[PDB]
């Protein structure tokens, strides 16, 4: 028919869903693929982001790619060479309201953009930008972990603090609280005040 | 090992993409099998929307499905039995304020909600409360039409008026306006002012 | 980084499951979104599939295509131009056994071949070449209706005649008999002796 | 509209493709999961299998999980209790003739049945019982590495001996040769005499 199939290059990949439902361990294996197309890629994550680590990526499966660490979305212009093919951002929501722009410019410039974030923060909220990052990407693929209470698939992300489900208004950094957080279905999920 | 697998009904299914991209043949094919699995759908459209139907839901595709057309979000409560097990509504993006909440609600009183909508305007702007559904939706499927100018897989919607590409401010209802609409890639997607 | 993406023609698309779970629906959309493209396909079928047409293929949500009806797999060949760059065929599990061969000759060629077919005959049994389909193609797309006794995901089509099951040795042509098909899931599906 | 979804367990689930297209990283992660819904899981592969491990599942992605080597396919039964939900079979293609049926067995019992394996050996030919396997699975995943030649998608394993290309009819056991497997897409697969 036709040797060919010639594509143009350039459009954002969003990866969303609850903690533990496998953003980072997904963004690591469309990373690795990356690797062995002989393709050139780059991961960003936020300063904020140290929970396993200050320098690198890495997924609760034990799993890590090393990564560039920004405090402004516009910080990763002076990262970005005409080599490299792939962008990838790990925990997207927790960047600037620059994102989308700076995205769509990516996007816009022949990059493959690859972003993980979460879709909602603990009390069920739409977390960032990631919103809008959904309804402007090319892709969206929506991960479920699974409720830690029913077995079934979750959607959300449950705070505990000391073991009793977090308050709506509770603060993102508590001193010296026990906190923890496990995925819940909508049902199990339980936000009081 | 245990016979049979127990689960909670009530999420929410977001379809989404630019026109014809497959929104409403999605939405119509998900409701079929509904019937044929013996459970009660009930299907919700805009009284704005009017392209092809006043009174049903139509895919480009030639099928239709019957639906009740609503003004305001909240009315759709009014409509709805315990009897019913499927809560449908396409073209969401036309939808009030509301339509989270009523959403929100339905899928939390055990309703299987299935919402299609346009991700982004003729500008590529991120349409009406499409984000938010699609952030809290238990499930998104973003669906992809063929760029008309390049053949290649599209993620926006052409509005062209007179055969030129539209402007950024032009308004929705052009009186006699010779106007149509054509999916396309974010390459050959064209929004001047 | 490198503005185009330049990929290979020619491979291998599977479409299986039960009669109902939307062979041919699939089939029909793919060569559809083949003609937006503003490229050239033609669909095959077989001879003996005659249900609801002895030119078409059809499909039970009531949309068809063009096709062209075919006795033996080499016969293909034949219809086939340099021109064309899709090639789809219905009910490939009707095929002989030279099928496997026909199809690989023509994905070698750089054709984007589409073969919709059961992967199971009313017994059970992996049906055609189907199962070698399967194995040789770079996607298959395993469809689900749903079962018309429990309502629950199908993967079984249920030959009933006179209302009972059928025998495991009931030929595929009884002349005057009441026969009738229906999707089941593995605990519904019923094949005596 | 009615509080809970019940389904009945017991099912299968392919997942197949060349060397280094995931199957062991996916077979992994579904397994993970399990733990995670607190149901008690099983895997087994061949004895035969021992590439990175005799008494483990290994991923070239550098994870693993405990398994029960197992020479014949009914050896399953002695290893299964009642208190187990589901059961991982890696490396299916290595298993001799009673595979199939060992595994429906399971599945109508109401065992989750996860297996993988390849599709195709190195000359692309379909494997051992993996086609009818698939024919007969509820769900059908298909993985696809990158081609290391030409980056595309792959669908093949290439094995190459001294640097070139394997015959087609070379052992499987080479003594003392310095072989290795790669994947390809079909163009670059190359398998001489
Ligand atoms: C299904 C499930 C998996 N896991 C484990 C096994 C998975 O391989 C692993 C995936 O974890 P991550 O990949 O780290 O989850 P996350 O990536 O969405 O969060 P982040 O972006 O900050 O890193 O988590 C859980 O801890 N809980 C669960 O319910
Ligand atoms: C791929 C493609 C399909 N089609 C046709 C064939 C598809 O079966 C059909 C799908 O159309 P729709 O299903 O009507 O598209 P849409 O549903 O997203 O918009 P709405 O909600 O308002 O109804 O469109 C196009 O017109 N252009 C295209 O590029
Ligand atoms: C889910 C379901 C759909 N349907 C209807 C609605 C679907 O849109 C339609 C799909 O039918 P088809 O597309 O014709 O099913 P099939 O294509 O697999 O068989 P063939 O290749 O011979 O044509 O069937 C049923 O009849 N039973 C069901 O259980
Ligand atoms: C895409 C790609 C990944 N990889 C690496 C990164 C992946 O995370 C990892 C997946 O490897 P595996 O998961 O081990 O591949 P496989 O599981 O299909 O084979 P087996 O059943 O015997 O274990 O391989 C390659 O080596 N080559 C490739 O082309
Ligand atoms: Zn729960
Ligand atoms: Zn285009
Ligand atoms: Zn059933
Ligand atoms: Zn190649």
């Amino acid at each position: 028919g036709s040797m060919y199939l010639i594509n143009q290059n350039g459009w954002i990949e969003v990866i969303c869903g609850s903690m533990f439902s496998g953003k980072s361990e997904e963004l690591i294996r469309r990373v690795r693929r990356t690797q062995f197309a002989k393709q050139h890629a780059i991961v960003f994550k936020p300063c904020i982001d140290n929970r396993y680590s200050e320098e690198d990526v890495v997924s609760h499966n034990g799993l890590k790619v090393k990564a560039v660490p920004v405090s402004a979305s516009k910080d990763i212009f002076e990262h970005i060479t005409e080599e490299l093919d792939v962008i990838a951002i790990d925990e997207v929501q927790f960047f600037d309201g620059d994102i989308v722009e700076v995205v769509q410019v990516l996007a816009n410039r022949g990059y493959r953009v690859i972003v993980a974030g979460l879709d909602q923060d603990f009390r069920g909220l739409p977390f960032g930008q990631v919103p809008q990052l959904m309804a402007i990407a090319e892709h969206v693929t929506k991960l479920q972990a699974v409720c830690s209470v029913c077995g079934s698939p979750a959607s959300r992300t449950q705070r505990l603090i000391d073991g009793e489900p977090a308050a709506f208004d509770d603060p993102i950094i508590l001193v010296g609280a026990s906190e923890s957080y496990e995925p819940r279905c909508r049902h199990c999920h339980a936000v009081p005040a």
